[PDB]
Protein backbone atom coordinates (compact mmCIF):
# COMPACT_ATOMS: atom_id res chain seq x y z
CA UNK A 1 0.00 0.00 0.00
CA UNK A 2 3.14 2.50 0.70
CA UNK A 3 6.60 3.20 -0.88
CA UNK A 4 8.69 4.81 2.00
CA UNK A 5 9.63 8.24 1.55
CA UNK A 6 12.96 6.91 2.93
CA UNK A 7 14.17 3.39 4.09
CA UNK A 8 17.57 2.46 5.61
CA UNK A 9 18.04 -1.31 5.51
CA UNK A 10 20.75 -4.00 4.82
CA UNK A 11 20.93 -5.13 1.22
CA UNK A 12 20.01 -8.71 -0.07
CA UNK A 13 20.85 -10.69 -3.51
CA UNK A 14 17.50 -8.86 -4.64
CA UNK A 15 19.61 -5.29 -5.01
CA UNK A 16 22.01 -6.33 -6.71
CA UNK A 17 20.92 -5.13 -10.17
CA UNK A 18 19.78 -2.03 -8.59
CA UNK A 19 23.15 -1.52 -6.83
CA UNK A 20 25.08 -2.29 -10.52
CA UNK A 21 22.97 0.33 -12.41
CA UNK A 22 24.27 2.73 -9.88
CA UNK A 23 27.87 1.64 -10.30
CA UNK A 24 27.66 1.69 -14.31
CA UNK A 25 27.22 5.36 -13.90
CA UNK A 26 28.72 6.26 -10.47
CA UNK A 27 32.15 4.28 -11.58
CA UNK A 28 32.49 2.58 -15.14
CA UNK A 29 31.47 5.80 -17.55
CA UNK A 30 34.03 7.54 -15.31
CA UNK A 31 37.05 5.02 -15.06
CA UNK A 32 35.87 2.22 -17.38
CA UNK A 33 35.77 -0.25 -13.98
CA UNK A 34 33.98 -0.53 -10.92
CA UNK A 35 34.41 -1.79 -7.52
CA UNK A 36 31.91 -4.80 -7.67
CA UNK A 37 30.40 -6.57 -11.05
CA UNK A 38 26.80 -8.00 -10.47
CA UNK A 39 28.08 -12.04 -9.62
CA UNK A 40 30.50 -9.72 -6.86
CA UNK A 41 27.93 -7.76 -5.33
CA UNK A 42 26.07 -11.27 -5.05
CA UNK A 43 28.32 -12.87 -3.39
CA UNK A 44 28.71 -10.19 -0.50
CA UNK A 45 24.83 -9.71 -0.62
CA UNK A 46 24.94 -13.30 0.20
CA UNK A 47 28.06 -14.07 2.20
CA UNK A 48 27.23 -10.84 4.41
CA UNK A 49 24.47 -9.07 4.07
CA UNK A 50 25.14 -7.34 7.49
CA UNK A 51 27.53 -5.65 6.19
CA UNK A 52 25.99 -3.38 3.93
CA UNK A 53 23.43 -0.71 4.19
CA UNK A 54 20.97 0.86 1.67
CA UNK A 55 19.27 4.12 1.31
CA UNK A 56 15.58 3.78 -0.28
CA UNK A 57 13.23 6.89 -1.54
CA UNK A 58 9.74 5.64 -2.78
CA UNK A 59 11.53 2.69 -3.69
CA UNK A 60 13.95 2.80 -5.11
CA UNK A 61 18.10 2.51 -4.23
CA UNK A 62 19.81 5.81 -4.29
CA UNK A 63 22.61 5.09 -1.80
CA UNK A 64 24.37 1.91 -0.48
CA UNK A 65 27.80 0.74 0.46
CA UNK A 66 28.98 -2.73 0.26
CA UNK A 67 31.65 -4.56 2.56
CA UNK A 68 33.04 -7.46 3.80
CA UNK A 69 35.55 -8.45 6.85
CA UNK A 70 39.21 -8.49 6.53
CA UNK A 71 41.56 -9.59 8.58
CA UNK A 72 45.15 -8.17 7.79
CA UNK A 73 46.18 -4.54 8.57
CA UNK A 74 46.73 -3.17 4.98
CA UNK A 75 44.13 -4.23 2.01
CA UNK A 76 45.77 -6.12 -1.06
CA UNK A 77 44.57 -7.67 -4.67
CA UNK A 78 43.11 -10.61 -2.95
CA UNK A 79 41.15 -8.37 -0.14
CA UNK A 80 38.84 -6.63 -3.07
CA UNK A 81 36.65 -10.16 -4.07
CA UNK A 82 37.44 -11.69 0.10
CA UNK A 83 35.39 -12.26 3.00
CA UNK A 84 37.42 -13.27 5.99
CA UNK A 85 34.57 -14.30 8.82
CA UNK A 86 37.10 -14.36 11.81
CA UNK A 87 38.43 -10.89 10.28
CA UNK A 88 37.43 -7.74 12.38
CA UNK A 89 37.62 -5.09 10.10
CA UNK A 90 34.55 -3.98 7.52
CA UNK A 91 35.83 -3.51 4.19
CA UNK A 92 33.85 -1.43 2.17
CA UNK A 93 34.46 -2.35 -0.97
CA UNK A 94 32.38 0.47 -2.56
CA UNK A 95 30.43 3.35 -1.52
CA UNK A 96 28.07 5.05 -4.16
CA UNK A 97 25.07 7.69 -4.26
CA UNK A 98 22.58 7.78 -7.11
CA UNK A 99 23.35 10.54 -9.50
CA UNK A 100 20.15 12.61 -9.23
CA UNK A 101 20.60 12.33 -5.56
CA UNK A 102 24.06 13.62 -4.55
CA UNK A 103 25.40 16.76 -2.84
CA UNK A 104 22.64 16.48 -0.43
CA UNK A 105 24.14 14.62 2.29
CA UNK A 106 22.77 11.65 1.76
CA UNK A 107 26.65 10.13 1.31
CA UNK A 108 27.64 11.63 4.71
CA UNK A 109 24.41 10.26 6.51
CA UNK A 110 24.87 6.43 4.68
CA UNK A 111 28.30 6.35 5.99
CA UNK A 112 28.00 7.37 9.36
CA UNK A 113 24.78 4.95 9.89
CA UNK A 114 27.00 2.58 8.74
CA UNK A 115 29.81 3.10 11.13
CA UNK A 116 27.19 3.24 13.80
CA UNK A 117 25.74 -0.05 12.23
CA UNK A 118 28.96 -2.09 12.23
CA UNK A 119 30.43 -0.56 14.98
CA UNK A 120 27.79 -2.01 17.17
CA UNK A 121 28.33 -5.52 15.64
CA UNK A 122 31.22 -7.08 18.57
CA UNK A 123 33.69 -8.42 16.22
CA UNK A 124 34.39 -5.41 13.77
CA UNK A 125 36.51 -3.12 15.58
CA UNK A 126 37.78 -0.84 12.49
CA UNK A 127 36.71 -0.27 9.13
CA UNK A 128 38.77 0.51 5.87
CA UNK A 129 38.44 1.30 2.49
CA UNK A 130 40.28 2.91 -0.59
CA UNK A 131 39.88 6.05 -2.29
CA UNK A 132 41.29 8.85 -4.94
CA UNK A 133 43.47 11.75 -3.67
CA UNK A 134 40.11 13.94 -4.25
CA UNK A 135 38.13 12.02 -1.42
CA UNK A 136 40.44 11.67 1.53
CA UNK A 137 39.68 14.97 2.77
CA UNK A 138 35.73 13.91 3.22
CA UNK A 139 36.46 10.86 4.95
CA UNK A 140 38.23 11.94 7.44
CA UNK A 141 35.69 13.83 8.45
CA UNK A 142 34.58 10.86 9.57
CA UNK A 143 37.55 9.38 11.52
CA UNK A 144 39.04 8.04 8.93
CA UNK A 145 43.04 8.59 9.05
CA UNK A 146 44.86 8.65 5.64
CA UNK A 147 47.42 5.18 5.53
CA UNK A 148 49.41 5.49 2.72
CA UNK A 149 49.14 4.16 -0.71
CA UNK A 150 46.50 1.29 -0.83
CA UNK A 151 48.53 -1.89 -3.01
CA UNK A 152 45.60 -2.62 -5.05
CA UNK A 153 45.79 -1.45 -8.33
CA UNK A 154 42.28 -0.80 -10.76
CA UNK A 155 43.45 0.04 -14.35
CA UNK A 156 45.55 3.24 -14.25
CA UNK A 157 43.85 4.51 -10.44
CA UNK A 158 45.63 4.99 -7.70
CA UNK A 159 44.13 4.75 -4.15
CA UNK A 160 44.67 6.34 -0.99
CA UNK A 161 43.90 3.27 1.89
CA UNK A 162 42.02 4.72 4.82
CA UNK A 163 41.14 3.38 7.98
CA UNK A 164 38.90 4.04 10.91
CA UNK A 165 39.33 2.67 14.38
CA UNK A 166 36.02 1.73 15.64
C1 LIG B 1 31.31 10.39 -3.15
C2 LIG B 1 29.80 10.28 -2.93
C3 LIG B 1 29.48 8.91 -2.34
C4 LIG B 1 29.35 11.33 -1.92
O1 LIG B 1 27.93 11.27 -1.79
P1 LIG B 1 27.08 12.61 -1.66
O2 LIG B 1 27.28 13.47 -2.85
O3 LIG B 1 25.69 12.25 -1.26
O4 LIG B 1 27.79 13.29 -0.41
P2 LIG B 1 27.45 14.45 0.62
O5 LIG B 1 26.45 15.36 -0.01
O6 LIG B 1 27.12 13.83 1.92
O7 LIG B 1 28.84 15.20 0.69
C5 LIG B 1 29.46 15.64 -0.52
C6 LIG B 1 30.90 15.94 -0.23
O8 LIG B 1 31.75 15.03 -0.97
C7 LIG B 1 32.59 15.81 -1.84
N1 LIG B 1 32.82 15.13 -3.14
C8 LIG B 1 31.92 14.38 -3.85
N2 LIG B 1 32.44 13.93 -4.98
C9 LIG B 1 33.73 14.43 -5.00
C10 LIG B 1 34.80 14.30 -5.91
N3 LIG B 1 34.71 13.63 -7.06
N4 LIG B 1 35.97 14.92 -5.61
C11 LIG B 1 36.12 15.63 -4.47
N5 LIG B 1 35.14 15.78 -3.55
C12 LIG B 1 33.99 15.16 -3.86
C13 LIG B 1 31.90 17.14 -2.04
O9 LIG B 1 32.77 18.22 -2.40
C14 LIG B 1 31.24 17.34 -0.69
O10 LIG B 1 32.13 17.98 0.23
P3 LIG B 1 32.21 19.56 0.30
O11 LIG B 1 31.01 20.08 -0.42
O12 LIG B 1 32.20 19.85 1.76
O13 LIG B 1 33.51 19.88 -0.37
C15 LIG B 1 29.04 10.50 -4.27
O14 LIG B 1 29.46 11.73 -4.88
C16 LIG B 1 29.28 9.38 -5.28
O15 LIG B 1 28.63 8.34 -5.23
N6 LIG B 1 30.21 9.60 -6.20
C17 LIG B 1 30.57 8.65 -7.26
C18 LIG B 1 31.10 7.33 -6.71
C19 LIG B 1 32.27 7.51 -5.75
O16 LIG B 1 33.23 8.22 -6.06
N7 LIG B 1 32.19 6.87 -4.59
C20 LIG B 1 33.20 6.91 -3.55
C21 LIG B 1 34.42 6.08 -3.89
S1 LIG B 1 35.56 5.94 -2.48
C22 LIG B 1 35.02 4.38 -1.74
C23 LIG B 1 34.95 3.29 -2.78
O17 LIG B 1 33.85 2.94 -3.24
N8 LIG B 1 36.11 2.75 -3.17
C24 LIG B 1 36.17 1.69 -4.19
C25 LIG B 1 37.50 1.79 -4.95
C26 LIG B 1 37.42 1.05 -6.28
C27 LIG B 1 37.58 -0.29 -6.49
N9 LIG B 1 37.43 -0.58 -7.83
C28 LIG B 1 37.17 0.58 -8.52
C29 LIG B 1 36.94 0.79 -9.88
C30 LIG B 1 36.70 2.09 -10.29
C31 LIG B 1 36.69 3.17 -9.37
C32 LIG B 1 36.92 2.95 -8.01
C33 LIG B 1 37.16 1.64 -7.56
Amino acid sequence: HTLPANEFRCLTPEDAAGVFEIEREAFISVSGNCPLNLDEVQHFLTLCPELSLGWFVEGRLVAFIIGSLWDEERLTQESLALHRPRGHSAHLHALAVHRSFRQQGKGSVLLWRYLHHVGAQPAVRRAVLMCEDALVPFYQRFGFHPAGPCAIVVGSLTFTEMHCSL
